[PDB]
RNA sequence: GGGUCCA
RNA sequence: GUGGACCCA
């Protein structure tokens, strides 16, 4: 100690200053009251200078009304808790009255006028706060809308009432538009942007006015939208600010808005990254059951948190043990999560969000600077998220010569807790160093680790879900014929005994029942635990009784309601949330447990818009009763899409339309549009016209046409697509033509098997002389699969990846080839496969039922082309439900080799790459599946593999022409693996020519038979695959053009030139829309047309009912609807802030389910996903329902969204 | 149930 | 109307 510690307060109370940086400057002034503050007023800028290193990028807005002159400010500081404190609010209330009175629309102004005030406020506060922007607006009657502070907009009309001005502020809050009118456009800005694109489509060779109307068009639209004239009222979409204005009478003559920290940098922040990197610079010189704690240290910015952090880290490495940024660190006795809150507004996103919750905050502030004046808005943010407990880690106190003056700052920091009801004078508060922890020394080392006994002890052990009163999601049910009824969910928590009693709560009158069983697919057990996938058995109550969505608990543990108070969050627009505010009506679904259901909302005191991105309080009324109780998550949901997110904070207590306007468009859609011929060729021929091409003049014609693979970009998209566009038309009469060809087609395949096995059983040329391409790279092969694949099928996988999915199998027909059919109708099986049923049939009590046991599979023919049909195997299907498990073991093993079979996306991508860099080449090869030799097979695959797909292989087929075939072809598809298989197969052939080239096998990417790989190795995997059985397409293999397909997508020259197709006869109103959105798809580039298809189009447009010609949905919804703008559609029924939009849909009649067969595959799927800002977690999987599909066409309305 | 998609 | 992807109702 130096100086007297008791009026030291005094000479801070006056001020604001740190208490060390108010000690030292009275011990230069002897204890000198009124000179001690002066030593700090002419030094405090000093300070507020070495401030320009912190970006200041949060803030606030302000604005204010004189009569009809009006002023916006936008003063910034660099944290959330500052803009919303006290004394922040005070400086710019203060500097926005020295703006109004003395008119300021100059910014360097009164930035000195006050330079003062700001210095010796940073010296109080600690963070870079300057004033910004300042600029007024000057008009007739305007009027200023300010959401929340974030951000504020200022409105100068014209003949508007107290209302409009009010309306159209709120807009430009919402829509930000640049400018006023779609003409006031820098004419330069608009002369190089239309000289940048004139060239930009010319490029891809478009005719002059062709590329130019079209570019026009473009900054028209363009134009429009970043113009406040040609923005559609955000209260009323339907028609634009011009039209909204114009309408009542008015105009404004301009507008102003600010949005808090609008273009600054400001320097991204990590976390977990940001510790390791005080830890590292000084990181240099079982018992599985522990609980899961969040913490989250929350202080001054610079009170160094982040220094307090590592510590913990270091120190407790050095001693004890071993969402998205966050670290983690042990206790002897605890397992600890410690997130940081640097933003008040961020965090209560991440609380609600459910990516971050907190079982205990830490309050960090250090001794040097006692509390900080924001440290109020620090407390406040526990308080309104509700931290349950705050523990205090005051930092830097070596740095303290007395320590009656820490024992001042704990007085403080004590009281400010207490002012906010958080216990404040029984609340732990540690003295220590962080800095020192770090360096090595143990006097201070024991204070972190005391800290750590904090954790150990006040913040209380949070109760394990297992231990909480019973509680079951109602997922789906059914009636089990002898077995009652029958739930079946994740038990979320609690426990059920066999026997108990449980209550049915949730949507009807809660009801109750007691427990009959409970079973999984493979155990059937007397207790289900938390977190398991089960289903519970129930006695004296009808499956009619019960809804999805209801829960079932312990009686009285949970009851069922309507009306809350909540928190929620709303998804931003990036995040793919709305993009258009909403406001009084909104009008939504909130999705509990297990189902969407709809409420009403109230925002709260004094807002009325709320945009994507806010978090907000609102009260929620709902349809009907749902089983509730406060923390419950609840995501909100528009129509499909999740919009937001929120939590119940307080269950309060218990408190447009089109019939004759969907008949009429029903009865549209079921008309029948009507005309002479092929209207399909007359689409095809107008529109070559249009583009300057001679058209077909025979269907012969259609289907032989060889495109040029020379010309612009744009001579070969249309000769493209004319050569493409008509060939898979199944309605050509022109034809000798049959499905007996795809039949030959069939006994070729066969043929070409035959050689193969043979050819391939042989390699004993004469001598040791010559040695084949072919050869060695199945040797390559061989090795490569081998390493890959493993010695034969794990049961890991094997049962972790067999599933049912499908149609037809050889018991099953399309109509019951769903699933659960396969589950209720006992199913044939091979007899070389028998042995796997029984081992499945072996774990479970559930009668596993093999129908027939016979090798045959059935061959088909499904219809595809106009000159072949397609053969296709229906495999018996409890074979089948076994090849999709090795089917799914091969496509994950497939992903070591990089080939990822979901996602056809990477391989066309490189077909498009290849396209312009000539490099990657595109191979085809014919019937690949059918070609796929047991010889081949064999020769590749561990003998391990090629046993369990011997076994689970159909062996002989049985045709509808009555007759047998043995199978040479080791399989087709049908089966439930032939596909990885060929993609395996494919790839390591592959991957081995490429090694014999020096060539780099992580250039072959294989997708079923889609190959590609650098084009050098295609003549060698030319020559490999003759061999091999396989017969390569060159017609279709590109490794050299200016053009290759891949995967549905076609380029040429890295330009998209895919096509297309007009596969039936068009005689619906509903196959109309279609052939006229895919000719909109091909000929858009964002909503803008080429002209030459745009008559083409609009001509036909006209063959639909009049309704449905002006019925439009955006791009991305199908195709019950023509795609156009969604704002001109009249028929867009909008309804509680969220647009309906009507669509044609399949009409189906609903059918009788298996309840069996339906249960268990609901049972089998709980076992399947066991042994294999974002929160969809809150959304599970469908119950089991069927539909025979009728000729007839409904209108569905559905959810839409602007752009 | 719908559309692309490799067979 | 088998088998796979993927967007969609
Ligand atoms: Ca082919
Ligand atoms: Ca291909």
């Amino acid at each position: 100690a130096e100086i007297t510690a008791s009026l030291v307060k005094e000479l801070r109370e006056r001020t604001g200053a740190g208490m060390m940086d108010c000690k030292k400057a009275l011990t230069e002034a002897n204890g000198d009251i009124e000179l001690a503050i002066e030593n700090m007023r002419k030094s405090g800028a000093i300070k507020a200078a070495k401030k320009a290193g912190n970006v200041a990028a949060d803030g606030v807005i302000k604005t204010k009304i004189d009569g009809n002159y009006g002023i916006i400010l936008e003063v910034n500081c660099q944290t959330d808790f500052v803009a919303k404190d006290a004394g922040f609010q005070a400086f710019a209330d203060k500097v926005l009255d020295a703006a109004v009175a003395g008119k300021i629309t100059d910014v360097e102004v009164l930035k000195a006028q006050f330079e003062e005030e700001r210095v010796a406020l940073v010296a109080k506060i600690g963070e870079n706060i300057n004033i910004r922007r300042v600029a007024a607006l000057e008009g007739d009657v305007l009027g200023s809308y300010q959401h929340g502070a974030r951000i504020g907009v200022l409105v100068a009309a014209k003949g508007a009432d107290e209302e409009l001005v009010k309306h159209i502020a709120m807009h430009v809050a919402a829509s930000k538009p640049e400018f006023i009118k779609p003409e006031d456009v820098s004419a330069e800005v608009v002369e190089k942007e239309y000289q940048v694109q004139l060239d930009i489509a010319m490029q891809s060779g478009k005719p002059k006015e062709i590329a130019e109307k079209m570019v026009e068009g473009r900054m028209k639209k363009f134009t429009g939208e970043v113009s406040l004239t040609g923005q559609p009222f955000v209260m009323e979409p339907s028609k634009t600010v011009g039209q909204l204005l114009k309408e009542h009478n008015a105009e404004v003559t301009g507008f102003i808005r600010f949005e808090v920290g609008e273009g600054i940098e400001k320097v991204e922040t990590d976390f977990a990254a940001e510790v390791a990197a005080m830890s590292k610079q000084s990181h240099m010189s079982f018992e599985r059951t522990k609980p899961h704690v969040n913490v989250g240290t929350i202080g001054h910015v610079d009170h160094g948190k982040t220094t307090l952090t590592a510590a913990i880290t270091t120190v407790l490495a050095k001693t004890y043990g071993g969402n998205t940024s966050h670290v983690e660190y042990d206790t002897p006795t605890r397992h600890y999560a410690h997130v940081d809150c640097p933003g008040h507004a961020d965090y209560v996103k991440n609380m609600i969000t459910g990516a971050a919750q907190m079982d205990g905050a830490i309050l960090v502030v250090a001794a040097t600077d006692g509390p900080m004046p924001q440290t109020r808005e620090h407390i406040l943010l526990g308080r309104q998220v509700g931290v349950p407990y705050i523990i205090v880690f005051l930092n830097k106190c070596d740095m303290v010569d007395d320590e009656e003056l820490l024992e001042l700052v704990e007085m403080e920091v004590r009281e400010l807790l207490s002012q906010y009801d958080f216990p404040g004078d029984d609340t732990p508060i540690v003295r220590g160093s962080a800095l020192k922890a770090l360096e090595g020394d143990a006097e201070w080392e024991a204070k972190i680790l005391e800290l750590a006994g904090f954790l150990d002890s006040y913040i209380p052990e949070p109760e394990r879900a297992i231990d909480k009163p019973f509680l079951l999601p109602i997922e789906d049910v059914f009636s089990i014929s002898g077995r009652g009824t029958v739930v079946t969910g994740r038990v979320e928590r609690g426990i059920i005994k066999v026997g108990e009693e449980v209550e049915i709560v949730g949507i009807k009158e809660t009801q109750k029942s007691t427990c009959t069983g409970v079973e999984m697919f493979r155990k059937l057990l007397d207790e289900g635990r938390a977190g398991e996938n089960v289903g519970v058995l129930l006695r004296g109550i009808k499956r009619e009784e019960i809804e999805r969505g209801q829960v079932l608990a312990k009686p009285g543990t949970i009851k069922p309601h309507t009306k809350f108070e909540s928190e929620v969050y709303i998804l931003s627009k990036d995040e793919g949330g709305r993009h258009t505010p909403f406001f009084k009506g909104y009008r939504p679904q909130f999705y509990f447990r297990t189902t969407d259901v709809t409420g009403t909302i109230e925002l709260p005191e004094g807002v009325e818009m709320v945009m994507p991105g806010d978090n907000i309080k609102m009260v929620v009324t709902l349809i009907h009763p749902i089983a509730m109780d406060d923390g419950l998550r609840f995501a909100i949901r528009e129509g499909g899409r999740t919009v937001g997110a929120g939590v119940v904070a307080k269950v309060l207590s218990g408190a447009s339309s089109r019939n004759s306007l969907s008949a009429q468009l029903r009865r549209a859609a079921n008309t029948r549009i009507e005309v002479e011929g092929n209207l399909a060729l007359s689409i095809a021929n107008d529109l070559l016209l249009a583009y300057g091409q001679s058209p077909f003049n025979s269907e012969a014609e259609c289907i032989s046409f060889s495109p040029r693979f020379d010309g612009t970009p744009d001579d070969f998209r249309i000769n493209y697509l004319k050569a493409e566009i008509m060939s898979k038309y199944d309605d050509f009469s022109l034809g000798i033509d049959t499905e007996a060809v795809a039949w030959e087609k069939f006994l070729a395949a066969e043929a070409e098997c035959a050689l193969t096995n043979a050819r391939l059983y042989r390699p004993d040329y004469s001598e040791d002389f010559n040695f084949s391409l072919g050869e060695s790279c199945i040797h390559m092969a061989r090795r490569k699969i081998a390493k890959l694949i493993g010695d034969v099928p794990s049961v890991e996988g094997m049962l972790r990846h067999c599933r049912f999915s499908g149609g037809a199998t050889t018991t099953n027909n399309r109509s019951y080839g769903h699933p659960s059919f396969k589950f209720a109708l006992p199913q044939a099986c091979t007899p070389r496969a028998l042995k796997y049923v029984l081992a499945l049939r072996a774990s479970t009590h559930f009668d596993i039922r093999i129908s027939d046991i016979s090798p045959f599979n059935k061959a088909v023919t499904v219809p595809k082309n106009s000159k072949t049909d397609r053969c296709i195997a229906i495999e018996p299907g409890w074979n089948m439900f076994f090849q999709l498990g090795i089917g799914g073991i091969l496509r994950d093993r497939l992903r070591c080799w990089g080939i990822d079979l979901n996602d056809q996306t990477i391989n066309q991508r490189r077909a498009h790459e290849g396209s312009v860099t000539n490099n990657l080449a595109t191979v085809d090869l014919s019937a690949a599946s059918d070609s796929i030799s047991l010889a081949l097979c064999e020769l590749l695959l561990p003998p391990g593999w090629f046993e369990v797909l011997m076994d689970l292989r159909s062996p002989k087929g049985r045709l509808p022409d009555g007759s047998v075939v043995t199978y040479e072809k080791i399989s087709s598809m049908g089966n439930g693996y032939t596909f990885e298989l060929e993609s395996l197969i494919f790839a390591s052939l592959a991957r081995s020519v490429c090694e014999i080239l020096d060539l780099d096998s992580s250039e072959v990417t294989v997708y079923g038979d889609d190959i590609i790989l650098p084009s050098c190795a295609v003549p060698a995997l030319r020559e490999v695959f003759k061999y091999v059985g396989f017969t390569t397409n060159t017609k279709k293999t590109f490794s050299e053009g200016p053009f290759r397909e891949s995967c549905g997508k076609h380029y040429y020259s890295g330009v998209d030139v895919t096509p297309f197709y007009i596969r039936h006869r068009i005689v619906s109103p509903a196959d109309l829309i279609l052939v006229l959105n895919n000719l909109y798809r091909w000929a858009t580039i964002d909503g803008v047309w080429d002209p030459r298809a745009h008559s083409v189009y609009l001509k036909y447009r006209k063959l639909l009912p009049k309704q449905l010609q002006r019925n439009t949905i955006p791009d991305g919804y199908g195709d019950g609807a023509l795609v156009g703008s969604v704002l001109i559609n009249p028929f867009a029924k909008n309804r509680g802030w969220i647009r309906y939009v009507p669509v044609i849909t399949d009409h189906t009649r609903d059918r009788e389910r298996a309840e069996l067969g339906s249960y268990l595959y609901d049972l089998f799927s709980r076992c399947l996903s066991e042994s294999n800002a974002i929160d969809q977690l809150i959304c599970r999987s469908n119950p089991t329902k069927i539909s025979r599909s009728t000729g007839k066409f409904d209108i569905q309305y559905i959810a839409c969204s602007s752009r």
